[PDB]
């Protein structure tokens, strides 16, 4: 059982990303008013905001595990990277020729690879400050973002119904997924790294082989686009949120569709599973954040106090606290 416990209204321009560091300490906070602050969750305090930009930071994440630095894409040509200790501005990344819109670490805390609307990927080095590699496989814009674990791979997913599967030693694609029909919202690795599972506006979530490449699954149920999904901690489960405004879970390795999830007024936005792998969180477009049981299909616990739709919403790592970013430009948090 989750409650709120009192509001925070992040900003009064509309909201662009929330992400928490690894152990839930902090959260990260973008918004429409060109900045980047930086909340921890314990006490609430703004530690410090992220001023340089020129335009909406749109994309960014923690240097989790690690959670020592921060980066930060925004709607120009621009990525910065910022330490979580002090809040000033280190590095310096300029060259996408569109906005910047997914961005992701790898391990060891490698350099960043970005990916923007100008139909490209970007690796860019940190300890130095080099692009060093150009990820050019897409006819159109990339949304979305995956490291393996050992980070020898790097999934690119687009608004071309394809994803492209690069490898990061060399910087060229190793295979290309095709089969989806409509542009792909979300793709990520398994606990194996050996099956990628891509959902699609196709009505469609396909689970493919990473090794070469070939689409070992096609699943099927939801009635109109996907907005999501997702495997779980244990790579067991599979989740997949939709615009049908149904919540679907599957199994990774017989496919057969194990429940529905159902009680939601709208779309569907985000989807995610606990640490643990036994209860789901999902955050929609009517007046919601709730949460599910993985095997009944019940709706554990409905938890209100957004006065709009809900776009963000994420566990800590050990599933101690929940947060959520909503259409109302306020994040909360739920113990």
């Amino acid at each position: 059982t989750f409650y709120l416990f009192k509001v925070l209204k992040a900003h009064i321009l509309p909201l662009t990303n929330v992400a928490l560091n690894k152990s839930g300490s902090c959260f990260i906070t973008g918004s429409y008013d060109r900045t980047c602050k930086l909340w921890d969750t314990a006490s609430g305090e703004e530690l410090n905001t992220l001023e340089g930009h020129r335009n909406v930071v749109y994309a960014i994440a923690f240097n989790n595990p690690y959670g020592d630095k921060i980066a930060t894409g925004s709607f120009d040509k621009t990525c910065k990277l910022w330490s979580v200790e002090t809040g000033k501005c280190y590095h310096t990344f300029r060259g996408h020729t569109a906005e910047i819109v997914c961005l992701s670490f790898n391990p060891q805390s490698t350099l960043v690879a970005t990916g923007s609307m100008d139909t490209t990927a970007k690796l860019w080095d940190i300890q130095n400050g080099e692009e060093v590699y150009t990820l050019r496989g897409h006819s159109a814009e990339i949304i979305s973002l995956s490291f393996n674990t050992s980070g020898d791979r790097i999934i690119t997913g687009s608004f071309d119904h394809t994803v492209v599967v690069w490898d990061a030693d060399t910087g060229r694609k190793v295979n290309i997924l095709i089969g989806h029909c409509a542009e792909i919202s979300s793709a990520s690795f398994n606990w194996d790294c050996s099956l990628i599972l891509t959902g699609s506006m196709d009505k469609t979530c396909k689970l493919w082989d990473a090794t070469n490449g070939k689409c070992v699954a096609t699943l099927t149920g939801h009635d109109d686009e996907i907005l999501d999904s997702c495997f779980d901690y244990t790579g067991k489960l599979i989740a997949t949120a939709s615009a049908d405004g149904t919540a679907r879970i599957f199994s990774a390795a017989t496919r057969k569709c194990i429940a529905k999830l159902e009680g939601h007024e709208g779309e569907i936005s985000k989807i995610s599973f606990n640490p643990q792998g036994n209860h789901l969180l999902t955050g929609s477009s009517d007046k919601t954040a709730r949460i599910w049981d993985a095997q009944t299909g019940q709706c554990l616990q409905v938890l209100e106090g957004h006065t709009d739709e809900i776009f963000s919403c994420a566990f800590n790592y050990k599933g101690n606290i929940v947060i959520t970013g909503s259409k109302d430009n306020t994040c909360r948090i739920w113990r």
